[PDB]
């Protein structure tokens, strides 16, 4: 419901964890989720691109979520990642992760690759919201998706009963004006880390983050500093945020989050194909710049889930 | 093989015909089909976009791959989708087109939504190539996935002897610097109905099109015009074919091409969600300037569910 | 100076006033001027793009400076657009300004159509700032011109002890990147009325306004809510703000800003050719948008060739 | 007029030669001129972008047209370049230059920097053309003023009598429009050199050039082709001639050319200010790739026009 993540300020996207060898690590997830509720996440989102959830199977998917609410348990809301590119696979997996449970909300991109009108974007997530329990948040991102929802057609969205949110990455032009137009109980969060900051002024209610894996606490911290009125402070931090960010999203992300997180000693592992991780000499400079360690560092493969 | 597809000029992106219910209308296949190869369709490939790839479940590309293949009966040669933004998922898929037979090639799209890098994409495509007795053509279109094989990613690929060509959607100064130092045995497509012209004066072995749908005679008569050094006749059909490819692409891809393939009685059907019809003002519009028609809110369906 | 601006948070790019026969409207500048110093104006630039620079004389210029000098009379610091894509004609204005006097600065745009590489620009800049007593304030606006000063440049160039800030278009991680490594004694101002909210969140001084002719108050009102640290009201401000700002860049600025002029009273006049005035359809959204005015083909003019 | 250009295939776009010392070398241009028409230049543009026409004075230009047209006496048809971004200086200009004599044609680029409206250049541009004997060319390219003319607008302008044509550097899309729906005596020029095989090929008539400078031969070579129907010939040198384009603009432009005809001892010298001479470590590489020169080599200074 709107109510559990109504509070929300960092949920994060969190990461599938990988062995050397394409399966998924289960064991490593406990220290990743201890770890971020530990550094100021308010809410997870699970199978999103983040999680590489394009290479996870059905059936994964679901060892994910049991997997994460049985560490969770019960202590921060949880967002299930349930739209693809087709209406009815998207219809069929959220009213399945509906009867699952434990979820706030199920999250849905605009549709990749076959590039839908605003219409279809329309009837497309009507039918998503029409079909089960669990309400719908929007992912809005043309930079991965090249289309978008207008303003126009996300505010038509937004007037369901069963839709709540958006996760926007469009610009701060338009995230002003979906809030200064929202209906009520219908939340507005960036999808933007480098944005963060801008959104949360124009009175967002919060972020879908990635870099909340590894600079949780600097961005608490500059939220903090947003809402108790020391923008000086918040700019600061914004200021320095930013080279942080860039260095994230420097190699096609989750490579360099889970490259960090394997540094930290959370062995995130590799990326599944056609993601590869990040270059070596990459790797030193984005932990450096990321979380200022020093990468000791020593041609880089991606892995395929098993076979078998 | 490079074989089967070196002569064909126009390998056409075959739709999926629809009933109002959201099934496929396999009725309409037959009828279709035997208007491609009467107007110079000389190839065709199958659940590709254009024929709602998205939308179809595996089940039902294989009994498209069945209909098709039975009513073609190896007139031409064929080529499937198989690739997706899973390297896991492309690899069964192409292993069972390899086994399924009768194919000449696959497929396989620069992964969407993802982005992955330049090296990504090399392991990704060896890894198709690797995985099957099935020759792979690499689909690169930016315009649709957002991130792109630059040539020199491309021309390491093009070494694989598994991998036989591309349908390239780039730029013209990207598809001459790739016919310029493709290796053997090695196909260059455009996929882009609007530069085919272009595209063939520059020296490409011909073009993936959804416009052959609706206006393969045309076409023939350029690329004709084209190979027999008749330039200003080529020319001429071109700058009159633009506009009809930019009608066909006018409403999101395939709505315009069923909204005039319905016109001319082939019972295409409409799209399944997220893609909805052609809006009505636009239907006629579309008519007019495609095929020179007479014609006269929408609605996308649901595969069924039971 | 540096000093003279430091204060500066409203500083207005003004119009120039054209007669119906495309002449100076002189008489127009004291009822304007005293308006902005009425509505939060504390800085002026005189002779910007707003004012149309690329339609003004040599003499002109001079002659406009003449006029807001006398009634400014010191109340406010201005600055003086000095540089235009010609490295040689910079430098010799910059100094005829120098001598002018009345003057804290002179801005200088990057260079529009000739597009030169960031060492052009660094040498531009420099031989400009080199050339006279008059500080140099940068404007980087590739909206405008195509090209634009890195931050890496810009940052280099900040370094001459004769450049004393930068009114940047860009991005605001552009903007960010240089609050943050600014040197001493260096002003950041926004030239982007839709994101001065932003700006002055991530530390801006100011911005160098069109909207501020207009709706100086509300722009008050949001950096006083910002300084005084109540968000909640600076952010309704500017989620307001956002449409009217829009409004005035929906015919070529500054098209819409004159015709709300024109609405108030203050005879702001046309556009001289190539900038033609906002058409009449338009102009009543506009009005409506930006002021709430309730208002009712066009013709842009010349300069007098006699 | 129209008839003078109208068998024009390759207008080269004539750079303006300077000294060490920031004046123009008004004795390199003999030899220059010379260079051109006898490596097929069928017509040369004087004073626009490749001659750092905004660095040239008034009186300046005035110098360079007579030099020029005393030096081709009457060899091929000439075009000056007329338009500013103001339509009162453009006016003016465009009567001096029909007063001036020799020229077939004024270009006149679409304003840049004020990014007017259709409507605007239209007034402009027909303002331009009404002014003057000298008919007038339009050179639309949003690439150099951001904006640019729709081809419904350049076609409205095609109907003035005194408008004879367009250099159109957008796409080929719109230049097909354009060829398909011109008025009579109206010529339609690429300004993209890495195009002209395009365009050729789509029923333009000619490449108003700059790859002309130091390719000149190439360039007729694959013309001719196109023209004799030999399209394996015309697409082999097109395929090749890419790379040699994007050489020739791989660093701002006319510095790219001038680096070529310094190296082929024509002494273009350096570029006036805000152009800086190409780099050294580009010179080599772009010499070798355009003209398969090699260039023993040996930070770099634009001049002023001297202050004097
Ligand atoms: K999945
Ligand atoms: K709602
Ligand atoms: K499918
Ligand atoms: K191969
Ligand atoms: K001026
Ligand atoms: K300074
Ligand atoms: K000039
Ligand atoms: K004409």
């Amino acid at each position: 419901s709107y109510q559990d993540l109504k509070e929300c300020k960092i949920i994060t996207a969190f990461i599938t964890p990988f062995h050397e060898d394409g399966s998924i690590n289960f064991d490593a997830i406990p220290a990743l989720i201890e770890h971020l509720l530990a550094h100021h996440t308010d809410g997870i989102l699970l199978a999103g691109t983040t999680a590489e959830s394009p290479t996870l199977t059905h059936d994964e998917e679901l060892e994910l979520f049991a997997a994460v609410q049985k560490v969770v348990n019960g202590r921060v809301p949880l967002i299930a990642g349930v739209g693809t590119n087709d209406t009815r696979d998207s219809i069929e997996f959220v009213k399945e992760v509906a009867e699952f449970g434990g979820f706030a909300a199920g999250l849905a991109i605009v549709p990749y690759y076959n590039k839908p009108s605003q219409e279809g974007m329309y009837q497309h997530f009507k039918a998503i919201a029409d079909a089960s329990d669990l309400p719908i948040i929007i992912y809005n991102i043309p930079g991965r998706v090249v289309v978008e929802l207008t303003p126009e057609t996300m505010l038509r969205l937004a007037d369901h009963p069963n839709i709540i949110g958006v996760k926007e990455c469009t610009s701060l032009a338009n995230m002003a004006y979906l809030i200064e137009h929202k209906p009520e109980e219908f939340l507005i969060y960036t999808g933007e880390d480098g944005d963060a900051f801008h959104a949360m002024n124009l009175g967002a209610d919060g972020v879908i983050s990635v870099a909340s894996h590894t600079n949780g606490d600097e961005m608490h911290e500059m939220f903090t500093a947003i809402a108790e009125s020391d923008m000086k402070k918040a700019a600061a931090i914004q200021r320095k945020f930013i080279p942080k960010v860039n260095a994230l999203f420097s190699y096609p992300s989750p490579a360099p989050v889970k490259a960090i997180l394997n540094y930290m000693g959370f062995e995130a592992g590799p990326t599944r194909l056609p993601l590869v991780p990040a270059p070596e000499e990459d790797v030193k400079r984005i932990i450096k710049v990321v979380v200022d360690g020093d990468y000791e560092a020593t041609t880089v493969t991606g892995v395929l889930r098993p076979d078998y």
